[PDB]
């Protein structure tokens, strides 16, 4: 079974293609974790996951989505994850972050209390920051203040100890949140980035501040353990064909600045879309990505029965198979998946006191 | 679906009828849980069962099943509990407790090092004791030193002591361990038990340490949280109607004792026997306990699927559906079985930030 081959990538060995992709839990106060996250992070890792990589952890107070979510802007923060990182390890998996900022979609409510921006009376909220003084819109209508060249040289020093925190912590891979409408998605499109300075307009400027925080980051991450970012490659605004054409770019020049695997999603940039939803709909996506910027991959959004994942893998269109949501269903997913694709001893995919009972039953 | 439908005994109120029984992890050193306990039990309550009953939990150390049993024979063993009852009711879920001693079963390796007797030159074992100097046969060949009085004396009161620590540690529920031809099921058992004193022979005799053991716990545990126990009502040894019917004898007298609810299952006394393994196979007998001896009933062995569950629940076999092993593949088998059944919202059989999103 190809899901259940090791994958090597640096210096770091994950015994299965299951990755668990960063998943957002809302459950952080002042972004410090607690004991929702201790349990649900170590729960999965004994699932048989080889790469876990923890949720979108913000850089800075406001490039949180929500009051819940984690973040990792102090030393404090950091060593929080230190039990987290180290239950995942225990487990036999990889403890990986994702290490975020919202821009736009920051200051909102969590998604089932409104999942949408916290209003201007209410306590809890913060101004956001974005490449352009422009709404999302929808659900997230507030308006973001416009980084100036001092805003962007901050949160890319942001970044960076971020980073050096997350190594400290002992996290073995680590993810740069470049997806999903946020900070570095906003930058890089050109719905989102009206900027006139070096950081918009043409191509290269539009890719700047991705460019040169993935480089700030590569100064501080070790180059023994696998340096990664999530980057939505198109949209389905109309522009696909221009857009994916343009996101490969990147992606050959993230390779060129060192990533080591690339993260292949959709940009939510906008609302204005017709993302077409349906099993493995990204498999085509990620294998033209990873054919034409010649980058590892993995990807999401629909892989999530064995049979899909597998016959992703065995089509080389992903090295690693990103399931999300089946493991909120079923912490023991890999389990579930070694079972369904016959895997030899499947029941030792858990630890022992659960795989010497599963064998006999 | 009366799988989902909720249940109160005393004071306590049970989200819905699915039961985690106890399920030993042999993961303990010294009797000290740790987080292989903290984590297992946090996410299985978070799954959504209404009952999460801890595995056996010896009240001496040589009650003990192996070497990485937990226990509860000190105060510090009971403050390592604290943790797990408080992340089983933050899940939503009552925690249990199951108070054990293994008997003359007690000594022996681990399920997958062995599961056989540790010999009697290793380090590693102990003298076991049970009421008489006789083997379980087997890959349990160790012969057990015969109880004195004052053994019996000193293990009743630490089913005290257990009992009074699982109260102050904020259990909601206790189990007592009468079961599976650990220490409890060998008394009453005339395949273990010999003696010729007051714990031998006759039907009284052979009940007395049970019931002195359940009296001697009911002093200390709260009258407003249920007091239970866990019995194996036949062997399946060629003697079944008779055994039958004096365990149901038994059941009635725990009753008089003040038993809230049995947990029905197999002697597993003697290893000559032939259990009739099969799905739900223990339906019919759970439901002449529960008819005959008028207590709420849960049982197991192959209640492991949504259907099989609410099928026992509707034909009144059962009040509770004790699912094991099923939990130990999938922690959130509670919202697997929502979703099997219908359950209007069933993803929010779990919590929030699953729920918000498997809807
Ligand atoms: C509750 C939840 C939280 C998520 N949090 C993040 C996140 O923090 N960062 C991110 O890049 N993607 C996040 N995602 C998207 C997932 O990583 C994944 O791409 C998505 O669930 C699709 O994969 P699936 O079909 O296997 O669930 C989240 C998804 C869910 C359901
Ligand atoms: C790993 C494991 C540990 C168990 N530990 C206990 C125990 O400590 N006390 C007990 O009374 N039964 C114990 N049992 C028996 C279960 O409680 C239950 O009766 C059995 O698993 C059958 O139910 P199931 O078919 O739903 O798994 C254990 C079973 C297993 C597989
Ligand atoms: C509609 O947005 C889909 C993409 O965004 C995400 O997956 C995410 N973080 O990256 C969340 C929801 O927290
Ligand atoms: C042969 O299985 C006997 C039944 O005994 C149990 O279920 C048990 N504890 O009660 C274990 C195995 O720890």
């Amino acid at each position: 079974s190809a899901l259940f081959e090791p994958y090597t990538l640096k210096d770091v060995t994950l015994r299965n293609r299951i990755a668990i992709p960063p998943m957002c839990q809302y459950m952080a106060e002042d972004g410090l974790i607690n004991d929702w996250h201790q349990v649900h992070y170590a729960s999965m890792a004994r699932g048989g996951a080889g790469l876990l990589v923890v949720e979108a952890t913000a850089v800075a107070p406001e490039g949180r989505i929500t009051p819940g979510c984690a973040g990792i802007w102090s030393d404090a923060h950091a060593q929080a994850f230190v039990p987290v990182v180290q239950a995942i390890k225990a487990a036999g998996s990889v403890p990986g972050i994702q290490i975020a900022h919202a821009g736009r979609k920051a200051s909102a409510n969590r998604p089932w209390e409104g999942d949408d921006h916290i209003g201007a009376d209410d306590a809890r909220g913060w101004e956001t920051i974005a490449p352009s003084a422009i709404a999302f819109g929808a659900h997230l209508p507030n308006v973001p203040r416009a980084m100036t060249l001092d805003d962007i040289a901050r949160v890319k020093q942001d970044f960076v100890d971020a980073a050096r925190r997350a190594r400290d912590a002992g996290f073995e891979w680590i993810e740069l949140h470049f997806a999903h409408g946020y900070l570095g998605q906003s930058f890089f499109s050109e719905h989102s980035n009206k900027r006139t300075d070096a950081y918009g307009g043409s191509f290269d400027n539009r890719s700047r501040f991705l460019l040169e925080t993935l480089a700030a980051v590569r100064e501080v991450w070790p180059e023994n353990l696998p340096l990664t970012a999530r980057f939505g490659v198109l949209e389905y605004d109309g522009r696909d064909e221009q857009t994916l054409e343009e996101s490969i770019e990147l992606a050959r020049r993230f390779k060129a600045g060192g990533l080591d695997l690339l993260s292949v999603s959709v940009g939510f940039t906008i609302p204005e879309t017709n993302i077409p939803w349906g099993p493995a709909f990204m498999g085509p996506i990620a294998e033209r990505v990873r054919r034409e910027a010649k980058l590892p991959v993995t990807s999401a959004w629909g892989f999530g029965t064995p049979q899909l994942a597998e016959a992703a893998l065995q089509a080389n269109q992903l090295d690693l198979v990103s399931v999300g949501r089946a493991h909120l269903a079923d912490p023991h997913w890999a389990y579930f998946a070694a079972k369904e694709l016959g895997v030899e001893k499947a029941s030792w995919t858990l630890p022992a006191p659960y795989a010497h009972w599963l064998e006999r039953y």
